[PDB]
C-alpha cells in the first residue's frame, strides 16, 4: 500500500524561519544525495497560480504572513507525496510542520520524521536577505510589513516544533549565517553522519 | 503528471443500499470489461485486520452502521487509485461517496465523475440477502441490528447523493432485484452505450 511505502521512506523535516536559506540548501541537498523536496509555500502559489477563487483565498492569507488552514495544507502535501513516493529516495520537507498540531496530523496520517535539519538564521540577516528579494522578485509577501508578520508567526507557533522533537533526538542544527557554501557544509556534516 | 492523470482515467461511481449487490456487480463489470475495482468497505476492513488501534476505532464506527471520517476513507482510496492510475483501464468506485461532501472533496483532489450507476433494491431484499450472509460470513456489521442502522444511515445520508449527481445526467438506474443475471445485463446496456 502507499502508505507502507510512505512509512519505510526517510523523511526529514526541514524548519527555519522566513529568508533563513530553506529552499537554496534542500536544492543543494537534492543534488547531492537525490532526495525529493516538497514546499508546502511552492505547492501554495501553484494554486494561487490558477487565478481560482480557492487560490485568492490562499493567496490573502499568505500575504498576511499568517498560516493556512491545516487540513489544505497537510491535504496537498500528502497527495504530493503519495505521487512521489514509488520512485523517492527520500524527502525533504519544507516549511512543514509549522505549529506542533500540524506534527502531530502528519504522524497520524503520513509517520513520524527521521531528522529535523534546523537552519537557525538571525531575524535581522532573514529580514535583509527577503528585502533584497523583494526588489527583484515577482513573490507578493516580501514587503517589509509582511516580513514583520512572517517573523512574528514563525517564532509564536513554529520554534514550538524544534522543542517537540528535540525531545526524541532529531534535531541537528545549522547557522544559517554566512555563505552558502558554508551553510551546506555543515548541512553535509550532519546528513553524512546517518547516512 | 500524476494530478493530469488522475483527472483523464475514467471514474464510475456505484452507489446503492446495504446488501444491494453493488460487489458481486462490481466483479462481473470486472470479468467482462477489465476495469479496477476499489471498494471503500474492504479497504477500511482491511485497516482493521492490522489489528491498528486506527482499526479498532473503525471498526466500532462500522459496528454502529455510521460513516468513518471523511480524511481516513478519502487518503485510503486516493492512495489505492494513484496505486493503479498508470495501468488502469478505468475505475469502478464502490461505496464512496457516502454523503454529498465526500463527492465534492474527491473531484477537487481527484476527478470528476463520468458516471453513476445506481443498484436500486427495495429494504426487504437488502435485510433477507445479509442476513443470509450473516449466517456463514464474518463479516462484523451483517448482525440484524446493526443492517437495520446501516439502512438509516443509507437513505439519510446517501441518498441524496443520487438526486445531486442527477444533475449532471450521469446516473443510470438498474432494478438490483432478481438474478445476478438480469441485473448485469442492464448494467451492460449502460456501460455499453458509453464504452
Ligand atoms: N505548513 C504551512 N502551514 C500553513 N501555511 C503555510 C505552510 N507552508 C507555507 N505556508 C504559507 O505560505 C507562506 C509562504 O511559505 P514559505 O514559502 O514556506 O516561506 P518561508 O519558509 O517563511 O520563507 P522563504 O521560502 O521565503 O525562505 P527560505 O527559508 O525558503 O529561504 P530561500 O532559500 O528562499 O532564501 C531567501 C533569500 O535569501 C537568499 N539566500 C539564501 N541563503 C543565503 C546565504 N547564505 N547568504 C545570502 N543569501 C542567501 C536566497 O537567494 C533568497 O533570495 C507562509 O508564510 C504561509 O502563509
Ligand atoms: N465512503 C465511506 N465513508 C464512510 N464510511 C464508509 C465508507 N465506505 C464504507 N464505509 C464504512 O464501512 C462499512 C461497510 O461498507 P460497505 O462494505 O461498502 O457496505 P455496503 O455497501 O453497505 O454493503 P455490502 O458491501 O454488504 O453490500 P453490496 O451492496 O456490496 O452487496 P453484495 O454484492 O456484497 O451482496 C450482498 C449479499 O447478497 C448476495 N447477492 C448479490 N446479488 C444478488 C442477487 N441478485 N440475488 C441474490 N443474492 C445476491 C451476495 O452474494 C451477498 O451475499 C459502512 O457501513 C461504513 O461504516
Ligand atoms: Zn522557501
Ligand atoms: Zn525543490
Ligand atoms: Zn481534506
Ligand atoms: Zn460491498
Ligand atoms: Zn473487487
Amino acid at each position: 500500500s502507499m502508505e507502507e511505502k510512505l512509512k519505510k521512506t526517510n523523511i526529514i523535516f526541514v524548519v527555519g524561519g522566513p529568508g533563513s536559506g530553506k529552499g537554496t540548501q534542500c536544492e543543494k541537498i537534492v543534488q547531492k544525495y537525490g532526495y525529493t523536496h516538497l514546499s508546502t509555500g511552492d505547492l501554495l502559489r501553484s494554486e494561487v497560480s490558477s487565478g481560482s477563487a480557492r487560490g485568492k483565498k490562499l493567496s490573502e492569507i499568505m500575504e498576511k504572513g499568517q498560516l493556512v488552514p491545516l487540513e489544505t495544507v497537510l491535504d496537498m502535501l500528502r497527495d504530493a507525496m503519495v505521487a512521489k513516493v514509488n520512485t523517492s529516495k527520500g524527502f525533504l520537507i519544507d516549511g512543514y510542520p509549522r505549529e506542533v498540531q500540524q506534527g502531530e496530523e502528519f504522524e497520524r496520517r503520513i509517520g513520524q520524521p527521521t531528522l529535523l535539519l534546523y537552519v537557525d538564521a538571525g531575524p535581522e540577516t532573514m529580514t535583509q536577505r527577503l528585502l533584497k528579494r523583494g526588489e527583484t522578485s515577482g513573490r507578493v509577501d516580501d514587503n517589509e510589513e509582511t516580513i514583520k508578520k512572517r517573523l512574528e508567526t514563525y517564532y509564536k507557533a513554529t520554534e514550538p516544533v524544534i522543542a517537540f522533537y528535540e525531545k526524541r533526538g532529531i534535531v541537528r542544527k545549522v547557522n544559517a549565517e554566512g555563505s552558502v557554501d558554508s551553510v551546506f557544509s555543515q548541512v553535509c556534516t550532519h546528513l553524512d553522519a546517518l547516512l
